[PDB]
């Protein structure tokens, strides 16, 4: 059984962001012998975030259910061309290669247009420096385009990087530590 | 007489990145008729910070302070390839021209030369989102060289930036909403 | 008398990049003391360009032209996500620090909104590698909206770019190491 | 039996970054069941390669031998803080979804370890412009390191990115299309 932990990073309350990462942890729950769990970073304690503080049990857990995950949907509302302050400072209180053997999907939501590529060039690389096995494509949605609630054309590319998402999880613990560069140093 | 802002945003405690932005906040002040802050993100109240409630007076007066400077010095350590998320969170409260008409000097310290990098791929677009009139080369320092305390070739190298951030500074207001895509929409 | 240069790299015959760089050109020398020139690199030898032979005259006449300029205009179109091989080729043969002391203004076209983030995540950091002393805001334009031929809030965008490139050269001998790690080691 | 397809991309004679991807062509080929090639980009005929002549027979079997590939190793010295021109002007001229269902593995050599994050931030974006499947962690080398004939440390590194490479290799008809935001619409 896989299990799968969304982390949403919007510090706005009713965030479209977080509706698209709860669709797209139920839509892989849905087709895969799966179990989750959705970490909205504005619910953890601001301080103890801020401080990495793991003696807040609440953290602690959070950071324990991600290291424990077969697959990562990180999601982020597009805040000055970039993912959030908010979503980064999750990210860094994660283990240095917290990410050896897991899947992932980038999903982002913003104003424009124009910023699709802050995915890609701005968090992508962030996956990365922790050893991540394999990063899907990115899903960006504009804020308009959202209301299962969209354009035909744009639910066909959400609900295929969701299914590759899905596709790329590992059921074998001989994947446990790729992506790491020295795997028997851990993961 | 200018007014010249340090933001730094290590979440640590005793940060050489605090140290390394108030040599040049100093060397800048003692070469130019300025006057200065430094605003440690640190110090700022964690829950107010991540949720950019600016009816907490010290989080108002650092964003007030950075939107009247005429030049900011930008400084993070690496975290994960990019800047913190502390530093991020900070930014991201700003107005979304918050920059228009400011020179900026991005530096940062690192454990590894290898994340060099990270300022102008990971920070410098996200200062660009923001309208910023003059962003100056980057500087990066490794953790070790760091003890006016390194190197005599990292040394020139720092004071050569610095240098050219304080001469990028603008003592007339014709150029005060240059950077800003719209100049008569504001700053 | 200011010298500026265009480089405009799109590989296409009838290129929309190329009349946008004219366009910024001709709008840079109409409103200062300046003369320029406009290097299409796709007129230059192809394997002259790609083993960086300058003993092709034309080649070397353009490295020189580039070595040379106050003020870049370095225009692309958007190929892959980022600046074309061609424009890149290019760039490759100049000197390690070919761009100290100048100004710079990045200017692309795309078939979609989506990529617009390709010049400061992609473009903006090469161009630092070369020492660059100040490169202004970044303007793309989506090609249909091409045609002083579109919209006016796009004018307006493209106009203040190329105002505030205008304004960013430097006629004083002080600037032209600027940007360089180390000015006295020349530039 | 899988086709790999190296392709190295310095304009420079004695290619120390060719003689990487050589390497880890081997390493993938003496452990799998594979047949492999080796695209020199410095080989394609040079106005052919920036004019996308596809009626250049040499060029025509480069591009169709990308397509056909199950993984593709992408090697680049570092110029100017990123992939060259040369490697690039070959990737322009692919299908807008040319690595559809394809693995893939960056490889670089630098002349200093202050570029690591090139591969990262500039190439890894490109190749997901391109549909790709999973591109595995990038590697890589400083010039000297190089002379199996580099530290441990480093052959570690090389060696683990291979073999993840090789894993990650697809032998299923199911995943030809995957990475591609439309499959339906070919890849
Ligand atoms: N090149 C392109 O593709 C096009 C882009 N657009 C963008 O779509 C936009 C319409 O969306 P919006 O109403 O703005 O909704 P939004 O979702 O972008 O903004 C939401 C809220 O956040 C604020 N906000 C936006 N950006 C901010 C920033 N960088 N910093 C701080 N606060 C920020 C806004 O003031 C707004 O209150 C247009 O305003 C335009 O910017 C529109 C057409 C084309
Ligand atoms: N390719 C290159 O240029 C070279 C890089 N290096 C790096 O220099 C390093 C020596 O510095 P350090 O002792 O590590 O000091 P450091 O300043 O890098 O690390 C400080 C602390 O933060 C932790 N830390 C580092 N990276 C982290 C991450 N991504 N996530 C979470 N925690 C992290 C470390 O465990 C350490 O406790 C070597 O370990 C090596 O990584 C060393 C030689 C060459
Ligand atoms: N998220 C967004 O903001 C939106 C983006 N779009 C984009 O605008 C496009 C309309 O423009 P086009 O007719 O495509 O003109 P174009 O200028 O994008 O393409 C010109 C030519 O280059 C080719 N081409 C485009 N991308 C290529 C690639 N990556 N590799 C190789 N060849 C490539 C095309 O086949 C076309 O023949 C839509 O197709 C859509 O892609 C449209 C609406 C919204
Ligand atoms: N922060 C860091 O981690 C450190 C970086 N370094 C770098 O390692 C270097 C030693 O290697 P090199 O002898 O330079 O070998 P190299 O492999 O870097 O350079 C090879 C050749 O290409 C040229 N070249 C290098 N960069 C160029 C550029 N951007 N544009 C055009 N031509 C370029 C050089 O002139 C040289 O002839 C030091 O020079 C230093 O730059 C050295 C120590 C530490
Ligand atoms: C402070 C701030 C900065 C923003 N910056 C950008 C931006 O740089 N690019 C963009 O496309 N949208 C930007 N936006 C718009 C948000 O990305 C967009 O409203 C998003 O859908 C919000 O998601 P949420 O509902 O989960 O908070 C910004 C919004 C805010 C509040
Ligand atoms: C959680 C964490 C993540 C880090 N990630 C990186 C990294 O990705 N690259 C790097 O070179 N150093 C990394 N470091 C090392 C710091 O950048 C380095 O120790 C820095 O000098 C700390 O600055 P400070 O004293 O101001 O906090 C990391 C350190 C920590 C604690
Ligand atoms: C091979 C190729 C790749 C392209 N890749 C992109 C792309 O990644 N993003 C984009 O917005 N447009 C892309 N385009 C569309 C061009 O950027 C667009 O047509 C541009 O305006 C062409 O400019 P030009 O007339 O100067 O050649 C691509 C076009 C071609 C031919
Ligand atoms: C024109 C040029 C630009 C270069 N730019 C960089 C650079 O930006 N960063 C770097 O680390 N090395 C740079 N180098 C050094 C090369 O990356 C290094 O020598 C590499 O190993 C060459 O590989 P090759 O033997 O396959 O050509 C550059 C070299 C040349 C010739």
């Amino acid at each position: 059984t896989y299990s799968i932990v969304a982390i949403s990073g919007s510090p706005s309350r009713n965030s479209t962001t977080a509706k698209l990462a709860e669709y797209a942890l139920a839509h892989v729950l849905a087709r895969s012998d799966s179990q989750g769990r959705h970490i909205h970073v504005i619910d953890l304690d601001p301080k103890a975030l801020l401080r990495g503080d793991l003696s807040n049990a609440k953290l602690k857990e959070a950071v324990d259910a991600t290291c424990n995950a077969d697959g990562l949907i990180v999601a982020t509302p597009i805040y000055k061309a970039s993912y959030t302050g908010l979503l980064k400072a999750f990210l860094d209180i994660l283990p240095q290669f917290a990410l050896a053997g897991k899947a992932a999907l980038p999903l982002a939501t913003g104003g424009s247009p124009a910023h699709v590529l802050a995915l890609d060039y701005g968090l992508r690389p962030v996956l990365h420096s922790m050893g991540v096995r394999h990063v899907v494509q990115s899903f960006f949605m504009v804020q308009s385009q959202f209301s299962l609630a969209v354009e035909d054309d744009v639910a066909s590319q959400l609900n295929n990087a969701i299914d590759h998402f899905r596709l790329s999880l590992s059921s074998e613990p001989s994947t446990r530590h790729l992506g790491h560069p020295r795997p028997s140093l851990d993961a």
